[PDB]
């Protein structure tokens, strides 16, 4: 039998699979419930991820309950299933977060490990910087020195110019006080306005199994099995005093039979924020009147486990625009379409090499603002975010469908530094079942305070005379008046949705903590022999899209699976 067994193959999962495995003499199985990634055109051309995923084979199907924040709304809670993970499906926006976020996880745990320095060695381990598509001179876009430049995962610049980017730049001039440029996040100093650098290399994702797990495949000492569906951690026995959990049961499908298989050494979870919580509880490892409330007996009663759910929400917001140039009616037309598909195809340049957005602005209140009469700042720190602002050349918005006429801007925000948290827990016994996804989107007035001033701040940006031939109106008429905060409130909480960057819902935390799911090495409390490897552990919102983070997660954990051999 394999020295690991490997629970999902995911963005953190085939990091752990693909580091273990240089050792010849360590055997690792992967267990993915999802399909191949292999050509798959939608997981491949970066300007197709928007529509791999909520309503398909490639996605879990998941919802959140009712939000009474978003005035009642349930919203779809979009993730990967397959090959790769969410990183299949994701919008290959690459950042680390800030220096703030990493000490704030080193002093919370107690582990210096986690900790900005500490870090940053692998960040080297897990990217190297690659040309963007268009070759274009990308010089004064980064800063080479504090990106990797050999490892796994290619990264760029953007592939493809918009009508946006001399605009977006002609602003951080024109409006420096509040929107000045910023060279590089990976400096650990997220806020301003920066290029975009995404996970893209020679016109295509670069993705956690073409990065990691393809090159590994011709291992033998590497068996990755799809279709394969685990339903149950297994209490294998006792060890060092603690009950053991080294085996599991997977199977393909609702009603097929189930296989058993066992690890020498470690069950890896990498099921993520979502998939790890509800396999805990599933095997009896979570709050122990919740779990029976379902007819699930308790092996190990912990409460946090799906408890303390972060996620940066997300706002939506559409303008009009004077400009033949915008994205739109590549999804419209079919024969645009079909004549940059074939470009791509060919050359691997052109619109589909495209991102979601070429610029990011990582944004704070002012010192001085009024909530903080009332809330201590939840900011990581002083030189962390309180929201973002993304810059796209179309239309988007996660729960509208594109309108048939119009050409589009959107100015999309999201809420980095959240004050409310939520869980998941289970609704039934049976794995097959969906999980209940409570969020609790605003239900805090710090939350909806600074949502309604993101959106002044949006609106003094588009009102630069860089904007002005070009800008026409908001596709709601709500968005109109900056000072009426009631229409601005009535279109947040119509509009609110997600940005799809769960973390917290198996925290890391001190040994010996009364809070947290796991140890600050990763070991779940209260067990022998299970170890969580994904954005589950991480126990606050990063100032990050959260592929960055895990990646780094991915890296150190194979480190500490690696230090106990
Ligand atoms: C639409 C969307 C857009 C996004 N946009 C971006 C972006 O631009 N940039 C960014 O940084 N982040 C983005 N994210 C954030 C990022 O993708 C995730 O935060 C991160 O990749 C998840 O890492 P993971 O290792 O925790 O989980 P995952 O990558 O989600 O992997 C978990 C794996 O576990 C499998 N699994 C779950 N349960 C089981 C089980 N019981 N048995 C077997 N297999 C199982 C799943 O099928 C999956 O393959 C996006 C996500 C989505 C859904």
């Amino acid at each position: 039998d394999f020295d690991y067994v490997v629970v999902g193959a995911g963005n953190a999962g085939n990091v752990v699979a693909a580091r273990l495995t240089e050792d010849p003499d360590v055997s690792v199985l992967v267990l993915e419930a999802g399909v191949s990634d292999e050509n798959v055109l939608g997981a491949e051309a970066p300007l197709l991820a928007p529509g791999l995923v909520p309503n398909s084979i490639f996605d879990w199907n998941y919802t959140t309950t009712a939000q009474a924040g978003y005035n009642g709304r349930s919203i779809a809670y979009p993730r990967g299933r397959m090959l790769g993970g969410s990183s299949s499906v994701h919008y290959m926006v690459m950042m680390r977060g800030s220096t703030e976020d990493f000490d704030r996880y080193a002093a919370v745990t107690g582990d210096e490990g986690w900790n900005w320095d500490n870090i940053q060695q692998f960040v080297r381990k897990n990217e190297m910087v690659v040309p963007p598509a268009d070759n274009h001179n990308t010089s004064g876009e980064f800063i080479p020195a504090v990106h990797g430049t050999n490892g796994s995962v290619s990264i760029s610049l953007p592939g493809f110019p918009t009508p946006l980017d001399d605009r977006v730049l002609a602003t951080t001039q024109e409006q420096s006080e509040e929107f000045f440029f910023n060279p590089d996040m990976g400096t650990g100093h997220p806020l301003g306005i920066s290029w975009s650098i995404a996970s893209v290399g020679n016109g295509q994702r670069s993705s956690s199994s073409t990065a990691y797990l393809r090159p590994a495949q011709s291992r033998p000492n590497l068996s990755v099995l799809i279709n394969a569906q685990v339903t149950k951690l297994v209490n294998s026995g006792t060890t060092n005093g603690l009950p053991a959990f080294r085996c599991v049961e997977y199977a393909e499908q609702e009603g097929a039979p189930t296989t058993t298989v066992c690890a020498k050494k470690e069950v890896v979870l990498s099921a993520g924020s979502v998939g790890t919580p509800i396999l805990l509880q599933l095997s009896g490892i979570g709050d122990e009147n919740d779990l029976s409330s379902v007819g699930i007996d308790t092996i190990v009663n912990n409460p946090s486990v799906g408890r303390n759910l972060s996620d940066h929400l997300l706002l939506p917001a559409a303008f009009f625009v004077n400009s033949n140039q915008t994205f739109d009616n590549i999804f419209r037309d079919s024969s645009e379409f079909n004549v940059d598909l074939d470009q791509w195809t060919n050359t691997r340049t052109g619109p589909l090499t495209a991102l979601i957005a070429n610029h990011l602005a990582w944004l704070r209140l002012p010192s001085n603002s009024s909530i903080f009469q009332t809330f201590p700042d939840p900011a990581a720190g002083p030189n962390s975010a309180h929201w973002e602002t993304i810059f796209s050349n179309q239309w988007f918005h996660p729960a509208i469908p594109r309108p048939d006429t119009g050409s589009f801007m959107s100015v999309t925000n999201a809420l980095i530094s959240p004050v409310a948290r939520g869980d998941i827990k289970l609704a039934t016994s049976n794995p097959f079942d969906k999980p209940l996804i409570n969020p609790q989107y605003l239900s805090t007035e710090f939350d909806i305070f600074t949502m309604i001033q993101a959106v002044k701040s949006n609106l003094r940006f588009l009102s630069g005379q860089a904007w002005a031939d070009f800008v026409i109106r908001p596709f709601d008429p709500r968005l109109r008046d900056p000072t009426d905060d009631a229409a601005i409130e009535s279109y947040i909480r119509d509009n609110a949705n997600t940005i799809f960057h769960p973390v917290g819902t198996a925290s890391m935390s001190p040994r010996g903590a009364s809070w947290g799911v796991v140890d600050p090495d990763l070991k779940v409390k209260g067990v022998d022999g299970l170890r969580i490897v994904d954005g589950s552990i991480l126990p606050f919102a990063p100032n990050a899209h959260t592929q960055g983070p895990i990646y780094l997660v991915g890296k150190q954990g194979a480190d500490l699976i690696k230090a106990d051999q």
